[PDB]
């Protein structure tokens, strides 16, 4: 409804377009995370292509080591991307 | 440049339209946070026009106790609001 709320809805929508693909409809496997990062965060994260970088993000986000990133764990990634977007407006 | 990246930039933009108003240009006073919450999140968080409700959210954000919500602290509100918006798409 407000522009902020539309941004919140959009982030949720984008999570879901990747989370539905395989396995649990509401969590991201590593493959789904990889597709999300590659496509949707291509200009935000350095070395986004490199394989090592994705295994390491994935391990960092998977706080309970069940090999899935749930919505709550995914929020840590949004936090990282928000800080960088903030940095980017000033630099 | 991606849709996700635009949403993240849009969130920063909205933080700045309130943070520049008074005192430090890059942090939110309780006054600026009040305005932001009531105008931009009016449909996302329960009963946000009560005085008691605004005060609670400010204190919870201001984690080092310096009377400002800087952008890093503001990311916690974004996290709260994302979880709320996620809960609402399924409920
Ligand atoms: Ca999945
Ligand atoms: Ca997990
Ligand atoms: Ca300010
Ligand atoms: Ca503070
Ligand atoms: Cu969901
Ligand atoms: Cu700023």
């Amino acid at each position: 409804s407000t522009k902020l709320e539309e941004h919140l809805e959009g982030i949720v929508n984008i999570f879901h377009q990747y989370s539905v693909r395989k396995g649990h409809f509401d969590t991201l496997s590593k493959g789904e995370l990889k597709q999300l990062l590659t496509k949707e965060l291509a200009n935000t994260i350095k070395n986004i292509k490199d394989k090592a970088v994705i295994d390491e993000i994935f391990q960092g986000l998977d706080a309970n080591q069940d090999e899935q990133v749930d919505f709550q764990e995914f929020i840590s990634l949004v936090a990282i991307a928000l800080k960088a977007a903030h940095y980017h407006t000033h630099k």
